[PDB]
């Protein structure tokens, strides 16, 4: 596997739910970058070499992915919810003494980074999601056009082991298929090969594609349902956050993402990106840019 | 392949059709009345209310085009061999073959979407009309919420463009088969089935060219056939044939809505009950399914 990330640490973070891996580098300003499905750290590897010119980046494995320790779930998926991921990130943080940073996150790790900013809002100082809206948004409007765009968020949230029976026919397959799919172009031109051959061999794991159906399971449950309590509470995200996504990805494609976000964030800056669903790795230098005029 | 003849003293027929062979249990005499299968299965789920059945009429238990043993007419990009309109179509011209212009009819799963379709596009076919444990797969997809996307989360998934749920099925065929027939009973297990029965399923399942048929199945569920429901709903068209709806008490119509009120919609002649059952009515309860067929056939 390719060091995607020149010059750049290599961090083992210990918390109670497991070793977070991350690469960090720059200097200035905390800022975490957390990646998402089917991806591990590595996605970002084309931005922030760009945010690490202004901040300490620390570019981390979710909970469960890529190389970070996977917490053995339970019947609640609890570790995967993201309100347990954001604890463990919080935590992880503190380990390297950063109790306010700045979040960016995208797909499971922007869901982990809008419910941080829920749960503990005085640990973040800027918020940043790349192409979602909340969970309960997705299911909000989980019609028949939707739920055949995202048909994985039912499929991947199906008690164990079906989907991860299934998917330990040809788990290649699966994992190009949904990098391929969601991009604008609709293959695998987007992303760099050594990046593909680093989604591709953790998703080799079986062990790492129970986390992702956890992740999802949670997904379709807990995560939503802790988002239920906030919407109909009216608490709204108070971090200033910047909301992007991409013009073909998949929040645009159920509402109109800033409209969303407004209901959920009392300062939430929204601009579409001309990419599909890989942000980061579409369009690297729009995103990147946005990013640093954004956290600057 | 050595399977089992469930149906002792029934007939075997191959019954050529312009789109392809469909294959038949034939057994007993009297007013004509077909049986359809769905999805996982193939005609031997009416191997227990067959026989009852057959006491009183000309019970014929097809396989659904390009299900079981039945040909498997080449797709489109439009799927549409396995859209409902020509799957009835196909079966029409096959109970011709058979000199059956007016037939009685039930259909279970995919089949009883095939049989309500048939009901709206030729219901001079047709003297009564019975479906088990469905609702019109319009209204399935119009009350497509999170409840029901976890539930039907297949009707999502093998509607996918190929071969994305082909290539996920040949993971692992034998344990999905049996994850299907399992997870929609009530015992949650295979206790319900006779184990020839699910080895007629496995087998069937086994077959890649078989899956790839029931994903076009699934493809024509999620776009020809709403768009075909959804022209009738929006006409007001009403099925006028004498129709009776079944629904097990742990199945799937009663999920999304109370299946007597929508079929009313649907209908303008319809009875139903709920059978103590989950999703495969005639295998979890035979004895309670046979017996309403019975008396709303006869």
């Amino acid at each position: 596997l390719a060091d995607l990330f020149p010059g750049f640490g290599s961090e083992w973070i210990n918390t109670s739910s497991g070793r977070i891996f991350a690469r960090v580098g720059g200097d200035g300003p905390p800022l975490l970058l957390l990646h998402g499905f089917p991806q591990t750290h590595v996605m970002w590897h084309r931005v922030a070499p760009k945010l690490a010119e202004r901040f300490k980046v620390i570019v981390a494995d979710l909970p469960g992915y890529g190389w970070s320790d996977m917490p053995e779930s339970d019947e609640q998926h609890t570790p995967y919810t993201k309100r347990a991921m954001a604890k463990q990130l919080i935590e992880a943080m503190e380990q390297l003494g950063h109790v306010h940073f700045a979040l960016a996150g995208h797909d499971r790790g922007a869901r982990v980074s809008y419910r941080l900013a829920l749960d503990s809002p005085g640990r973040l100082s800027k918020l940043a999601v790349l192409d979602i809206l909340p969970t309960y948004e997705y299911w909000q409007r989980m019609n028949r056009a939707y739920a055949l765009k995202i048909y994985h968020w039912s499929f991947l949230a199906q008690p164990a082991p079906l989907p991860e029976n299934l998917l330990g026919g040809d788990p290649d397959f699966y994992v190009k298929a949904k990098l391929a799919s969601w991009t604008r172009a609709g293959d695998l031109s987007a992303f760099d090969p050594r990046a593909v051959e680093h989604y591709r061999i953790a998703f080799a794991d079986p062990m790492r594609r129970h986390v992702m159906c956890e992740d999802y399971r949670a997904g379709a449950y807990a995560d939503f349902e802790h988002d239920k309590i906030d919407v109909e509470a009216g608490n709204k995200i108070p971090v200033p956050m910047l909301a992007l996504w991409g013009a073909s990805g998949i929040a645009q494609s159920a509402a109109t993402p800033l409209d969303v976000w407004r209901k959920w964030a009392s300062d939430v800056q929204g601009a579409p990106i001309e990419s599909g669903h890989f942000l980061p790795e579409e369009a690297p230098d729009q995103t990147a840019e946005a990013l640093v005029r954004f956290f600057s």
